[PDB]
């Protein structure tokens, strides 16, 4: 029977001379066993889902605020960085943003005319949206994610730009819009960065290498690379993940995990164990070694790496458990924190704080 996450030296002390340490976090996980975790663990939080397009401006001039203020004020309180998360995304973004003034789908549009007059449009929707968002807490985050998933997994053009809503109606348009708008509304000492996973492997790596590069000769405002990290137990390889953040470092751009999870399962996650007691122990010392060689990483290079970030807390609060069940039937439990659903500590804490 491990200790209890609490009675445990501190991550964020443990690290405090090479980045932050922090988690994604829901507006309900503020107090209690979670809140407790997080004030002693960590130094930085950022909005799983109430930060999100959908999650902030749901109707057009209709602005939710309460979750993300939540988040913001708890953060405030404990003197904890704050990543946002996210200006912009294909997902979780309200529909209102791609209908004309006609009420249809701007895809749907045809005539090159209103076509070009639809995209102003758009762009202008973004523009306020980012405004309205870096004005209210400009002054507490610290790293923003201004888009992400920008960038295909595979090749549909020669750029390797994701073919979304946003794509299709702007082009690479909405990609610097965004990233002016938010150096414009949050001042040229904001850290803007652009957000995206299967950072690590080629040819995404390379798309996203020549997109930065491309847009930081046209002058457009981008600090920094945020690595998802939606990793698993053996792959991405060390070399690889070292090899991309050295290559975005040379850019003179820094780099941040973001979303950290390591999965006990390849991809798709199959089979997954069905109980969180079926796991065998032989996976959590599997991934225990995972995790020791990752920080060893990060800490070798705490030179370009500014921060890391676990997408939750423990075990028990996971989104890998929802990618589980959907590939097996319905039925799945991923472990990928070093804080157990209990909220004792894992093979992997003790790897990692040592
Ligand atoms: O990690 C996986 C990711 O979630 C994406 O959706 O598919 C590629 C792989
Ligand atoms: O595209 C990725 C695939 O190649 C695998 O190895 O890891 C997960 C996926 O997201
Ligand atoms: O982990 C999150 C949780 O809130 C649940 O509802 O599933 C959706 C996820 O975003
Ligand atoms: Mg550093
Ligand atoms: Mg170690």
């Amino acid at each position: 029977v491990q200790p209890f996450a609490w009675q445990v030296a501190s991550l964020a002390d443990r690290y405090e001379e090479s980045f932050d340490i922090g988690a994604a976090v829901e507006p309900h996980q503020l107090n209690g066993r979670q809140g407790k975790v997080l004030k002693h663990h960590y130094n930085s939080i950022v909005a799983e889902n109430a930060m999100k397009p959908i999650s902030l401006q749901p109707e057009e001039g209709v602005f939710t605020w309460d979750g993300a203020d939540a988040i913001v004020e708890f953060a405030r309180k404990n003197n904890m960085n704050l990543r946002f998360h996210t200006l912009v995304w294909h997902n979780q973004v309200p529909d209102w943003f791609f209908l004309d003034e006609e009420g249809n789908p701007m895809v749907e549009e045809t005539n090159e005319a209103k076509r070009q007059a639809n995209k102003e449009l758009l762009l202008e929707r973004l523009e306020t949206h980012i405004k309205t968002v870096v004005e209210r807490y400009k002054d507490d985050v610290t790293a923003w994610d201004v888009v992400n998933e920008v960038v295909d997994d595979g090749t549909p053009n020669e750029r390797g730009l994701r073919e979304s809503v946003w794509y299709q109606i702007t082009g690479d348009e909405y990609i610097r819009v965004a990233f002016e708008t938010a150096r414009k509304y949050a001042g040229e000492d904001a850290k803007l960065f652009i957000n995206d996973y299967n950072t690590e492997v080629t040819p995404k790596r390379d798309h996203l290498y020549n997109l930065v590069q491309d847009l930081l000769a046209d002058g457009v405002p981008i600090d920094g690379v945020g690595h998802q990290a939606h990793i698993q137990i053996d792959w991405p390889t060390i070399d690889e993940i070292r090899t991309s953040m050295e290559m975005f470092a040379g850019l003179g751009l820094d780099n941040q995990v973001t979303e950290l999870d390591v999965s006990l399962y390849g991809w798709p996650p199959r089979p997954a164990f069905p109980t969180y007691d079926a796991i065998p122990q032989e996976r959590f010392q599997a991934q225990a070694d995972r995790y020791n060689q990752l920080f060893e990483l990060y800490e070798e290079l705490d030179a370009d790496l500014s921060s890391v970030t676990f997408w939750g807390i423990a075990d028990n609060h996971t989104w890998l458990d929802d990618r589980a069940r959907e590939y097996n039937d319905g039925v799945g439990k991923d472990a990928p924190f070093v804080f157990d659903p209990n909220y004792r500590v894992k093979p992997a804490f003790w790897r990692i704080i040592d």
